């Protein structure tokens, strides 16, 4: 049930040697995503700086699989874990966050976009106080377009900055991005190292209040210190993922150690000991039960990830609908 990373190290000779970062065999996944759960990575590399990774590109045979992840705030992984590397860039390699000139800002894809959120303010600018409230990196932000309180990345990101999976530098431009809702058109082998951001000058006492009431609404109406990926299920046209899962009488739903938060009902809570299995079950649980109750067929917000262990197949909506 899935090699070691030894031994997909040993087959991986030599290859790997003269590689900066640090490379850590069946690393949990829990140990490294939001939700505390899911199985093991088979190997975690962690490059130094941009030409760690471009080595370890270069080096990595393509057909082993590959996922990059920054904080694992919008992934639920499976019990089974992982195949191939996982690829978390280092924060000191790829989070710094800098102004270049009065209007724009350079930040690395592993800089928390918080980080993003204080440099703005320190720079009077406008624009960069939705970064306050999403506990993920910047590289997940340029992958997910990643939005609240109106505000999206796409309208903040001038150009960025990536390896392809041969390990060539390319920088792509806000129009290459091909952004929409919680979306990027980009190669998915493409793995963000920086980007150029750009918002408009503002007054800092502005800032601060923007970067207050947005703090005020997560610390009240969502269950942000809590083990969790955030909105389950994106909000159906002319409703609401939370409002429709309330009435599909749902709210605080438990399967194992995941309940549904009685706080704001489109979070999952991992309540201490949650499985994978037990965030994907609770998830297609919701939908199946919506869909009785409304017949919206609710579309996952959070990305699901690895294998089912033997015996431990999950259906989409429990297998009631196709
Ligand atoms: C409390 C809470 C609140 C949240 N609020 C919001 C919100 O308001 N808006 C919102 O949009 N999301 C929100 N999220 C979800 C999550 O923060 C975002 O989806 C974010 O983009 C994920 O960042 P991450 O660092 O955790 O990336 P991960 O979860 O590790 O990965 C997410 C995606 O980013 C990609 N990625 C990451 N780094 C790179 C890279 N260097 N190169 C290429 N691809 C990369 C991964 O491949 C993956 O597809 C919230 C989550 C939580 C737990
Ligand atoms: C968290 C995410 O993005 C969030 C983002 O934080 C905020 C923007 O502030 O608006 C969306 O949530 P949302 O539609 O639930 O808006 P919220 O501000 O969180 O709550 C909506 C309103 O309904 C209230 N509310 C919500 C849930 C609940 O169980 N009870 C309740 O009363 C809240 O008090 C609030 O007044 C995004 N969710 C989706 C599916 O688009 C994410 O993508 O992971």
């Amino acid at each position: 049930m899935m090699e070691s990373g030894e031994a997909l190290l040993k087959k991986l000779d030599g290859r790997l040697s003269g590689l900066r970062g640090r490379l850590t065999p069946d690393t949990g996944m829990d140990k490294i995503t939001w939700f505390r759960a899911g199985g093991p990575a088979q190997v975690l590399f962690q490059p130094s700086d941009e030409e760690d990774l471009s080595a370890f590109l270069k080096a990595v045979p393509e057909e082993i699989p590959l996922l990059v992840v920054g904080i694992g705030s919008n992934l639920l992984v499976r019990d089974g874990g992982v195949p191939g590397f996982v690829v978390r860039l280092s924060a000191k390699g790829f989070g710094e966050v800098e102004q270049v000139c009065d209007t724009q800002l350079r930040a690395g894809a592993a800089a928390p976009d918080k980080r993003v959120a204080a440099a703005a303010l320190e720079a009077g600018l406008a624009g960069f106080h939705f970064y306050h409230g999403i506990p993920g990196g910047i590289g997940g932000a340029l992958r997910m377009n990643a939005g609240a309180n109106g505000v999206e990345t796409r309208e903040r990101v001038v150009e960025v900055r990536a390896l392809d999976r041969k390990g060539e530098v390319h920088v792509l431009s806000n129009a290459d991005m091909g952004y929409a809702y919680r979306h990027s058109s980009a190669s998915p082998d493409l793995i963000f190292t920086s980007v150029l951001f750009e918002g408009v000058p503002g007054e800092r006492d502005d800032i601060r209040r923007a970067m207050d009431e947005v703090q005020h609404h997560r610390e009240t109406v969502q269950p942000v210190r809590e083990k969790t990926g955030g909105s389950t299920f994106k909000n159906p046209e002319g409703t609401s993922a939370w409002k429709e899962i309330d009435k599909a009488g749902c709210r605080g739903l438990r399967v194992g150690g995941a309940q549904m938060s009685e706080m704001h009902c489109n979070f999952m809570i991992n309540t201490g000991n949650a499985t994978g299995h037990d965030l994907e079950t609770l998830g297609e649980t919701v939908r199946a039960r919506v869909f009785e109750n409304s017949g919206i067929r609710l579309h996952w917000e959070i990305k699901r990830l690895g294998l089912f262990r033997e015996g431990e197949q999950i259906e989409e909506f429990l297998g009631k609908i196709v």
